[PDB]
């Protein structure tokens, strides 16, 4: 085999991370989806969680009763503002600390006050509810999101969908330095007079990327293919004309970078005034939550309401769907090749794949843990 | 792990009985569903059987041809009153002894008279067709049904449904001594003026149950929680009023018991003039046949026709469905927790679970065999 | 059991051939389904292939890009007559030799010209496109089809359907002499005055079959039960009248034979003026492509157009479906019994099964390889 072991050695941990990285923050829902006193069940990294907002504060608990292991969310019953009672025998837990404070069906039980559901640390920023999945004290959320995502003046809006592919197919697709070819028919092209070449003739391999590995700040890789190559706007087949790219006035996706636990930052995009952020949150081994966020620097309540309107009325359908919908096929089609780990050894990479290789190495070395099941 | 082994030790056989107990009688269909010369296929304990009534007598044979292993019931063909002929090559077997008595496609075959389909002992009582699944001589049916079920004066009617959970989830749910909380919204409460607390404050653990262990009579456990506890009608959470039970003049479920191979007896229920009997017949590892029978002592053919009409016009929708429908969620929600055996070790039981523990111990020690595949 | 090992010894390879035999020709589609410049994906023996007709010539290549392993046919894109370009990063391959001749997204890539998709030898005869699946040089197509199928004067037409069963269930069912019992109610019987018995009373087991194993020509088995038995047109059950066959004046299925890699020849059928040929091409372990071809010796372009018309207007619904639709249930019902290999040991065969046994032995000894999937 190895030949293959030597080639994949530096990313063995990544190859094993079918369920994602443990001990990191992950966004799971939009703020508006988690309303006051209205529990919402979610699943991430194979773990079933139940969310709820109490007095404006979002709380997260394991979505499973400690008694007979039923799923609490199968029939949500709350009889006090701060608690949820299991629908089977009334074991009652607090949302803030998961403690079993009462048992409606037997107030004399010696089990009362002796147990607690697992709770997940929560952070709600930029219209997203983030959960920390791990066993160690959480580090700052800033270390798990792209640089600038938490900037005070950055207005953010987004949407999410479930993709039938492992989360890694999402990140591989998202940070793939030379895949613009798949977007050559996007309505966003002439819809926003954006320039989109067919591909790139890469320069020196050592110049194509830059990695950030310091402590106290997000760790990731910058894709520098753009400034170190000759954009391809026309290509031939066996010497004959075959196809052309799409030249336009606006140059976007000037700075592309990916960060642990696996979040993309495309700047500027889909317009010189916007920045796109993407997450590929693991749900289970065969699915991921593809979260697409668009941000715009705002200086007043007025230009904020303005961006909000432009987001829903234009960008969602023109870009988030009009441009990115073609990415889903890529993820679904690569899925089977990599689902059994064979792809990591059999793939035949070329020049523009240097960036993903650097991401695989960095992710393998700096992730805070490999999520596993039982 | 060692603490788990010691705790589950007395019921390890039960943990392995995913397919039920072998060498016991099991009801599979209502008498009316097995009509004269109208073969009906069934599956119990993972075994596929074909039933038919010939001259009033119900017969049961393995639902698989000895030749090429096809399922006989895929296309039932009978060319003589006493036989069934496989639809593929005409191997012909007698219903009464499973004997290969003819081969329509080759009357001179040396195989004729040299083989026989497996046959299952049958007993038809109280409108139910019972099959003995096992290799030893059948003991009396009375030993596998609750006390009184076969009383000459008991008029019986019932219905069944397939539940998406292991049979043990059905029995655990049925004999769960303190689960009335799940039935607090049943239309039966107001519908039949039945009292229903939210739970119970159990007395001495040693007084909560009584076990009966053969020989020559059904073996099972009596749930004595009602007699040794304080009914819980008012529930609180952290000192504040949370929810309340329901008052009624009719007292039901005075006596609850479960018997091997796994049948419940609730008396009286759902009315002082009735008794409910429940079976959780294993179909395969993930499904069971939930059989609900209601019995009423009758003294004349007049009050028999009366009970029959009441059963259909009132009790089926008011109780069998109106009360027990909420039980299905419980079985389905516990299913995954116990399907991989981890639930038996990870569950956190409390006081009212003494009864189910006594059942698991009794079932483990006295079952006549563990049904397996291969 | 040692008894089972000894019994199945002579056909152990056949038992392992769940995916079919490697190094043989297999028909995959009708010529009309593979049009000029209109790529069509197919799957045989677990391998995904992409077909296309360029300048009237059919080409076949592996349906998977060498780059990231996506399925090319998920979005066919051709920018030059002789090539196909992957929809993801534009790697471009020639249909005739699978060579990676260009990479639209990076014309300077060092990978260009250093790789080639696997190609499959192709043969197009009698309105069918045959593919050779193997690693060795292809032998003559004539060695993998029934005798006379390629005769110059044989006009051929047919249809195919995917069947939910392993390919062997198709061959087993096809070359089975006692199976005519399943066809006793076929509309073809009265519809064409066909004489179809219920079964047969075979003679010496030694003259029931004849094998052909010479080199240079197809290898197979001739079913000689007909010319060596007493056909059963009426049969009794326990001495009493039970069922009758279907006498007629048109004699068909006079000569039945099966040939490697697994193709049946029934002559004449479904009419004295026709010959039926059937293929059971493995798709994957649980499905096969059931190809039904009808041939008629023709001497003029007029009777050729006449047969073509009769095929469409009469034989398709009266025989291909009217007669063979019943064979499908047989294959599906046997499927589970043999899917886990238990069937080969537990089946109880009788006299007329001598023919299938001869096929299993011949197929085991002469197949050119067992197809396997890592
Ligand atoms: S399973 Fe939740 S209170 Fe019993
Ligand atoms: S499979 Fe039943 S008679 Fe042949
Ligand atoms: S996956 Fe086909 S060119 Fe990249
Ligand atoms: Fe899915
Ligand atoms: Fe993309
Ligand atoms: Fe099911
Ligand atoms: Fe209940
Ligand atoms: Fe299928
Ligand atoms: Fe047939």
């Amino acid at each position: 085999a190895g030949i293959a072991e030597r080639r994949t050695r530096a990313w063995a941990p990544y190859i094993d991370a079918k369920l994602g990285f443990r001990n990191h923050w992950y966004p799971v829902r939009l703020s508006a989806e988690v309303a006051e006193a209205s529990p919402v069940p979610v699943q991430l990294l194979g773990e079933k969680v139940l969310l709820n907002r109490v007095d404006g504060v979002v709380h997260a608990i394991a979505d499973r009763c400690l008694h007979r292991g039923v799923t609490l969310s199968d029939k949500v019953e709350c009889y006090s503002k701060a608690t949820i009672s299991c629908w089977y025998h009334g074991w009652t837990y607090r949302w803030d600390n998961g403690k079993l404070v009462d048992i409606l069906t037997n107030p004399t039980s010696v089990q009362i006050g002796r147990h607690a559901l697992k709770t997940y640390p929560v952070r709600e920023e930029k219209g997203l509810v983030f959960l920390f999945v791990g066993d160690q004290e959480p580090h700052d959320l800033a270390e798990d999101v792209p640089p600038g995502f938490l900037d005070a003046d950055l207005a953010v809006h987004g949407q999410h969908r479930v993709v039938d592919a492992n989360w890694r197919m999402g990140v591989e697709n998202g940070f793939d330095a030379g895949h613009v070819f798949i977007h050559k028919s996007s309505i966003l092209l002439d819809g926003n007079d954006i320039a989109l070449p067919l591909g790139f003739a890469p320069g020196d391999p050592e110049q194509l990327t830059r990695s950030v590995t310091g402590e106290g700040a997000p760790k990731g890789v910058f894709d520098l293919l753009g400034e170190h190559s000759v954009p391809i706007f026309e290509a031939t087949i066996e010497g004959q004309p075959a196809i052309q790219g799409h030249m336009g006035s606006k140059m976007v996706a000037i700075s592309i970078s990916v960060w642990l636990p696996g979040v993309l930052k495309v700047d500027p995009f889909p317009d010189p005034t916007l920045t796109q952020f993407e997450w590929y949150v693991p749900i289970d081994e065969g699915h991921h939550l593809y979260l697409q966020m668009l941000g715009r620097r705002v200086g007043s309540e007025e230009e904020a309401r303005s961006f909000e309107a432009e987001f829903r009325e234009k960008w969602v359908e023109l870009a988030l769907n009009g441009f990115n919908d073609d990415d889903i096929l890529a993820r679904r089609s690569m899925e089977p090749f990599y689902a059994d780990d064979r792809g990591w050894r059999e793939e035949v990479l070329f020049e523009s794949d240097r960036a993903i290789i650097e991401w695989r190495r960095l992710a393998s070395q700096y992730n805070r843990g490999i999520q596993t099941r039982d």
